[PDB]
């Protein structure tokens, strides 16, 4: 049977909550939407619930609206944000106007756990392999998540981590920079590189001013693209462009991140690779000696395979609208 709902004004509007959520206060002040911490008495968890804005205002929003339902209801894994619940205060689909999201409150961001610092070896390598297991689940789904970046990557005070949007500029591959009609999963290895180097040095890896400075950055410590990447290259004004270029030499990583760990020093090598078909994968790297005190080859699930092509379709509103509510209807909550 449907829960109790109660009503109560949060971030100006009625929110119509089952009572169950108790004390809602908002978080992270609209930088995630219209979200509130709570306190979810059924399972004892400190949650978020999102209240979802103007779902079903335009194709476009009730596209995405089904979109971030259907991915979040997939996502099963402890280093990716899932659901704990889903719901709407409407009996029927007539009444559907609203949505409600329901996570885990981790409570914190990666920058708000690090705060500049460097971090030690041990907590590096917990912390990398997370991502690396949570960015192995995703991949296996045939998603890519094209934004990794320390806001993306919830984090609570235990460092337990949880990948967040899965599918600043500093932390993206330089195709992705540079708008590339194709990319493949590494675009999030490359990331996953910058993260690693800014938590050993403190410090980040490539911060440019804008799109042409973090691109001299990168070139900087990768070389210039040598012979057999300039062959995969598709544009003639890129092609142009690079030929153009003065050749450089790939820095040595050693005397870049100076006193790290030399298995820390081996993987950045084979992250930040200029040529995306040359970065290692996130199951490679989750072998890779780095990690050898958290690696379970037993424990690191991959997912079932995920159909974007439902979510990119021209439907009507009302049509979007009916598959969300199935979608909400269908939710099964977790063991
Ligand atoms: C992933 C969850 C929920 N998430 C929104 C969300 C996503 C999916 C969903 F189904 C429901 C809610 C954001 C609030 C971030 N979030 C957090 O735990 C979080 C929470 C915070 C946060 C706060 O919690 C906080 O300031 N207080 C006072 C609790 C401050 N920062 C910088 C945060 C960063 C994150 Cl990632
Ligand atoms: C300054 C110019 C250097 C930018 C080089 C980026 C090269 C990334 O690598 C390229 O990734 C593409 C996916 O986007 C694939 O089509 C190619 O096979 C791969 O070589």
């Amino acid at each position: 049977e449907r829960p109790t709902f109660y009503r109560q004004e949060l971030n100006k509007t009625i929110w119509e909550v089952p009572e169950r959520y108790q004390n809602l206060s908002p978080v992270g002040s609209g930088a995630y939407g219209s979200v509130c911490a709570a306190f979810d008495t059924k399972t004892g968890l400190r949650v978020a619930v999102k209240k979802l804005s103007r779902p079903f205002q335009s194709i476009i929003h009730a596209k995405r609206t089904y979109r971030e339902l259907r991915l979040l209801k997939h996502m099963k894994h402890e280093n990716v944000i899932g659901l704990l619940d889903v719901f709407t205060p409407a009996r029927s689909l007539e009444e559907f106007n609203d949505v409600y999201l329901v996570t885990h409150l981790m409570g914190a961001d990666l920058n708000n756990i690090v705060k500049s610092q460097k971090l030690t070896d041990d907590h590096v390598q917990f912390l990398i392999y997370q991502i690396l297991r949570g960015l192995k689940y995703i991949h296996s789904a045939d998603i890519i998540h094209r934004d990794l970046k320390p806001s993306n990557l919830a984090v609570n005070e235990d460092s337990e981590l949880k990948i967040l949007d899965f599918g600043t500029r500093w932390y993206r591959a330089p195709e992705i920079m540079l708008n590339w009609m194709h990319y493949n999963q590494t675009v999030d290895i490359w990331s996953v590189g910058c993260i690693m180097a800014e938590l050993l040095t403190g410090r980040t890896l490539f911060p440019g001013t804008d799109h042409i400075d973090q691109l001299k950055l990168i070139l900087r410590l990768v070389g210039t693209p040598g012979a057999e990447l300039l062959k995969k290259i598709s544009s003639e004004s890129a092609r142009n462009y690079i030929q153009s270029l003065t050749q450089m030499p790939k820095m040595n990583f050693a005397n870049v991140f100076i006193g790290a760990n030399p298995l820390a020093v081996d993987l950045l090598e084979k992250m930040l690779v200029l040529d995306s078909d040359k970065r290692i994968t996130a199951a490679q790297a989750l072998a890779h000696a780095y990690f050898a005190q958290y690696h379970d080859p037993d424990d690191e699930p991959v997912a079932d395979p995920y159909d974007q092509s439902l979510e990119s379709r021209d439907l009507l509103i009302d049509e979007w609208k009916s598959l969300t509510y199935d979608e909400v209807i269908s939710f099964v909550p977790p063991p």
